[PDB]
């Protein structure tokens, strides 16, 4: 079926001739295809070979790992070659016949034919057994946690509750409301967990967990609000109000408060109530305004009141339920349940193996000595099952967010992957938090072009050659900028004392590789003061005291002053230079403070000539 | 009353882009219609079982089985039965060990040895053969992409090609001039990504792609520019001549304009024509001058001219070829060919599903969108396969770069720690950008060495013993410097103010851990000038107004607090200033007004004990 | 109305009407073509008979009925032809079955039952074995390694030893002291290898090697101090003393030098003496003081001296030793020696492969061209069996750390997460080192908060419109600080003049997206000076002089000057503005610097007046 598309939208006649075109080329197609359908269904001479089929030996089930099929060529030799076997072979003695067989492999001797293949057959089928095993398996309580990402948020609320978006592969964190009646925000972050916007929902409640449904490809929350379950979307907008909107609410749990809570996929959804039972229903009779109960667990009081072991985490998987227990301090140690839909406990995991800031283990070990979880995700994508923790480290009025996980085999490739596209890529400094330094052999302050730091030695800074005078002896520091388009650079350069004074040398590079030429910009020298003045060398001036070319210092001290051909004065004042013009004129000024004889002396000193000094 | 309204055809455009948009999407359900049917009919291995085959019985047949429609399976099994069957009427069966060995693991009652046999062992077979498949699966359609780098760029145009040294491990791309001439760059680069040096070659065609050949441990390239194969090595020079150098043109396509490319391995050669047929080539015979073809490629021309989808990229294998297809965008949706050398079509895979920065999946989320699928090529290292697919995203004059891979199970890992061999391993800040916080009880200022970004909240402002006076009662900053080879730091201080004016101190710190020992440097302040000046306050200075430690302030204003202080009568804020600080203790107060109704300068010479009187 | 075409209203609607209909009819045809099919695969009782498939004769069958091709029921006809006359034979005993069951899978007929049973099993356990051994192996010589993180230090003496916690995971090294009587220091490390603290121990020798134990959930160290071992805490304190505390010295081994190293779990210590052989110990042993040799290995002395190849680290495993080679420049090839407890030399292994700054493997592409093979450290956990060796690379007083790994199959993850844990999340900048370019469409200057750099370009200053009026027309520079806790933002302006002034501006942006409202601060203006005056032009400033408001610029020109209130100086006048007070006025200054004419004015510029200009 070769369509025309690519048609002229100008034309009048040829859009409108290839259309019908168009259309009568496609029915034409639906035809040849529904024949050559019906022709291979009935009489076809040549329809497969017989590679293509599969014999299946004993029903049983259809299990993954232990298939009972034969491909039907290698069935017919097979059945061939017994026929051909029966008709050409000799028949001889049978005691030497049954003897040889019962040896095994290893060597020893067994009375029984019985003994020797069960024994071969158990070896082999514990030996594949165990691959399998570490092939599929997904056992909890074996399974160290590991770090995956940490998540933004807008002020100095903890988290509760976090869910992944299976369309976007985008994030979404609930906080919870400080005013009076007591709502949540709900806030969108990109897949690695930056920030983008919000919503605000007042009397929302503190958020434990919401509702997620996909729809024509896009998702819908439910949430009890003034008891009305509400199905919405997201907008970066303010406030939703539930008026406006049809509630679903069943009958039967009308009354009692409950929050929504979805799996992974969306398919299924859980309402857990206040008198501690979940119980699992169907969007879809949800939908239709049909209430059903599928199964439901109970939860004792000892872990729901905040008191002995507070409420954190819920989970849904197809055939388990998950909770999390209580403060998660070096007391109540937070621990998981794991539950099944018959009412069952299964197994219990202790919190205390994490990665912190300073070393594997408990909150001991990091920030503010303050951390708890507050929520919990699973999700099974792309045939791989994960399960997410979270928590919250910092201290009061200072909290940060983190996310770990549980994995199988496979695990997070594609987690690390996402979370590498959104990091630092080029090293500005050391691991180790330290500086660059400088290649042996610098000559030229414009050599030196790369992002980052860079600190020199006081030896070397000997070696540099073309560098501004007053940063002779002492060590330097070099902090590029980061860039331009074309490579382009900005260049800092600052000067390391303990005692006097920290300048800053700034320009700009045109290394010019491509086609572009090498460019050197104009100094620019900052101005700032200390607690000691600059003290001058007469002879590094070679003793004009018009030479000094550079841009406004100070200066202090009597007899470096009476070396100078200006006014004899027997006490040392500044030297500034006010301003430029565009012959490179610049406006000197000098200045004297008490009135012993007060004198400021200006004067154009123009770089051949010298008006006289006045005031 | 009602006239008959007419529009312009203007506003049709975007129905008529709806339905061209929606011609494409029907021609492609034809086309992966008519391929999947195709597959099952030929090359498919688990097409049918034996259950859903009817048989029809003959006359001989059917004087043993009366019956005349059996399903296959039923058939099978019941030949097999009578032929099992047939041999116990010539044995007798009075042995009892054979009849326990019948019977298989599951508990099956079998008639005689072979059927236990044949099932157990296919039993096994089964489960130990998917185990090895499950190792050595390559198959594009079933294999998501990973993102691995960005490249680096010299100027602002997209880049065409790029490829991956066996011997370095380095990275070589081209970028298209601008000159008249089409002349293209080649850039070296690190292993990561970052710039090293770059050659210039004018009037060599658009630079689509290009060849690698090896010789004695180092790289050639082949590129046909003005008639000339041309095989020379990589410097950091300017300009290449196809007078010193000798060809190598095979006759056969010597008018035809072309280009080569290679396998990693570098030993078989491709050129790509005008016509837009591929053929392999040994550089065997090249270099020995012998002419070898062995297959062809031809492709239709919807997917080579720039009117229906433009070319970008290509790559060989030792038994696939790999084409590549147009613009990308929402429309064009840039997809991958895989081929045979018999000149078969194999499979297709559209570029949806990569990550982007705001999100998973296209250029809605991409960026300032436009994406445009650039580059491949096909390598495989250390028993591992992969492929690797480039991109340009921006917009014009503003443009990246990312390389995204399909790889087999475990293949990335080296290349993920190669990456992870040149990033930053200390945070700065925190991962979402936030600053770092001040750790709980904090008293002293030169407590906090630690590289990094700091804020310090105002609440808790204050409690700090040591900190300048004019830093006081509102929030804080700190901004560390990275460090010294000795572990030392210069800090810096900068206020937060709205209205007024932001501060900014500076100095140097000795923590002394090994040998050295504890030391603080000077402060040192810049100038910084605004609406609204600093307030003095009598009651924080004692009233001196010879208090006033504090260089280069510029900090004064105000009537009131005038009278408190020393000089006498003002009715006026004068602004203090120091023009200099003569070491010691030395300063050169200046104090004075703006415009007349009086106008005067009053400076003085403050020692350390004593201060001479002003004068104008 | 030369242009356009029209067309009727009413007969353009019935068009699209037409053609959307159509195509809703095509999708439903692919759904139910689509759905057949699917159907036809997998559950259809009756797809084909047996007269439409093909099958290929193998080498066997051709011999029994001649053809090459035929259909499944001609060959299904002359099996059950052959089958009726079959005859077989009629001895007594069971043989028969003996002689049917001598089929293999491969259609081969073996002599005894013997053959076959032997043939199966051994091709069934080559590829078993095959995949149980591709899991387990660990044969270094095919290892290939990988970069894992950089490490900490002091001072600019590189690194000798290093070993980890087993508890916290946390990471020490030792420093060789550069006193007179050799000493060395011990450095506390973060998980992913960052500076905690120090402690020194002099006069401790070159601090090669030492010896780990764990008591109680408590770590001590054991070293060869002044002939005597002293067990020893870490502890925040300086300096090691021998005299307080027991020694466990060993009475065989006083007169020579030896120096203790211990295995990952510390259950046995094994002596490297001055002689170069090293026996086996147990810890438990020496805690009660009972005299134990087990194994000794014997080392060629050429690897022993500094002269031919110099030793650097060695450790041993539960089964194994390992040693290490001399200066692994081009000469002395770093390389490995494997060696088993018997005394037999195993492998050899040269270190030429490693990653590099600007390479995969080479010292040339390394660096300031200097790195030596530092030291090792054999350990495995949770089950996974790792090798790590570390470098120190650089130049004289500038020397880095990096550590390089062995690893079995899939062994790595744990330590990739704990140095992400430690790493950069927020992207600032690009891979390549260039910086962010502005959004396309960007109006006002408030509008980009985002954390990072900030690079445009002059078309989009065109646009920009909330820029003040210096800033015009040229390159402009955006530098984000990191973040405020209420995701508040610093912004710098950076003005690009190569000739000019990098002319710098700063304010400050509440966002307000919670609860706080949009706000903008004021510019604070810093003050710099190059080697050229910005002109001012008249025409900008509605030739007023007294309206111009920025904060400490300079300004100069001959012939604006008759354009302003200021008259017939005939000169340009300088200007800078000295103050503000509280009100919003400000003072201005124009100033002669020549004594030709010498002159200050200062007249006071309020909101609404102004005063005389005054000298």
């Amino acid at each position: 079926v070769e369509l025309d598309k690519y048609l002229p939208v100008n034309r009048e006649e040829a859009f409108r001739n290839g259309v019908n075109k168009n259309f009568a080329k496609i029915e034409q197609g639906f035809s040849q295809r529904d024949a050559v359908m019906n022709s291979h269904q009935t009489t076809q001479k040549n329809a497969h070979d017989t590679e293509q089929i599969l014999h299946y030996l004993s029903d049983k089930e259809k299990d993954v790992y232990y298939h009972s099929a034969l491909d039907l060529k290698h069935y017919l030799l097979l059945e061939c070659s017994r026929i051909s076997n029966l008709v050409l072979g000799a028949t001889t003695d049978q005691s030497v016949e049954l003897k040889e067989s019962r040896v095994d492999l290893e060597g020893k001797a067994h009375i029984t034919l019985y003994g020797r293949l069960l024994a071969d057959f158990t070896r082999l089928k514990n030996a594949l057994d165990k691959l399998i095993e570490l092939e599929e398996s997904f056992d909890i309580p074996k399974i160290e946690p590991q770090f995956w990402t940490e998540l933004g948020g807008i002020r100095n609320v903890v988290q509760q509750y976090f869910w992944i978006n299976k369309l976007n592969g985008r994030v979404y964190q609930t906080q919870s409301d400080s005013q009076a009646q007591e709502g949540f925000y709900i806030n969108e972050l990109t897949p690695s967990g930056h920030f983008l916007g919000t919503m605000h929902i007042p009397k929302g409640g503190h958020g434990t967990s919401l509702g997620v449904e996909y729809v024509n490809g896009q998702m819908f929350m439910w949430t009890n609000v003034d008891k009305r379950l509400v199905k919405f979307t997201f907008k970066a907008d303010t406030k939703l109000d539930a008026t406006l909107l049809r509630d679903y609410m069943p009958s039967s749990v009308a009354p009692v408060f409950f929050a929504p809570v979805s799996d992974w996929k969306g398919e299924k959804m859980a309402f857990r109530r206040s008198d501690g039972i979940i119980e699992l229903r169907d969007v879809n009779d949800l939908n239709k305004n049909i209430d059903k109960v599928y199964a439901q667990v109970t939860i004792p009081l000892e872990e729901r009141e905040n008191d002995y072991r507070p409420m954190q985490g819920v989970a849904i998987s197809d055939k388990n339920c998950y909770w999390m227990s209580g403060w998660g301090t070096d007391e109540n140690i937070g621990k998981v349940f794991v539950y099944d839909w018959h009412g069952k406990l299964l197994d219990t995991i202790t919190l205390d193996n994490l990665t912190q800031v300073t070393g594997v283990g408990g909150e001991e070990y990091a920030s503010d000595n303050h951390s708890e979880p507050e929520g919990l995700f699973f999700t099974e994508d792309k045939g791989k099952k994960v399960l997410f923790v979270g928590f919250s480290t910092g201290g009061t009025r200072k909290r940060h967010h983190k996310i770990y996980g549980f994995s199988q085999r496979g695990g997070l490739e594609r987690y690390s992957s996402i979370v590498r596209n959104g990091a630092q890529n080029y090293p500005l400094t050391r691991g180790d938090g330290k500086a660059h330094s400088t290649p042996d052999g610098l000559t030229k302050l414009s050599d030196l072009t790369k992002v980052g730091s860079y600190y020199a030695q006081g030896s070397d800074v000997a070696l540099l050659t073309d560098l501004p005078v007053e940063f002779k002896g002492v060590p330097l520091w070099i902090d590029n900028l980061p860039a331009e388009q074309h490579n382009d650079v900005r260049q800092v350069i600052t000067r390391r004392s303990t005692e006097k004074s920290m300048l800053k040398f700034e320009r700009m590079i045109n290394i010019g590789k491509a086609e572009q030429a090498f460019s050197v910009g104009s100094w620019t020298v900052y101005q700032s003061q200390t607690t000691r003045g600059e003290f001058i060398d007469a002879s590094i001036y070679q003793n004009k005291l018009s030479n000094i070319t550079s841009p406004k210092m100070y200066m202090t001290a009597e007899n470096l002053f009476t070396d100078h051909p200006v006014k004899n004065g027997n006490a040392g004042w500044f030297y500034e230079n006010s301003g430029y013009g565009v012959t490179g004129e610049f406006r000197q000024t000098i200045t004297i403070n008490s009135s012993l004889r007060y004198e400021v002396y200006s004067r154009m000193v123009f770089a051949d000539r010298v008006s006289e000094w006045f005031v």
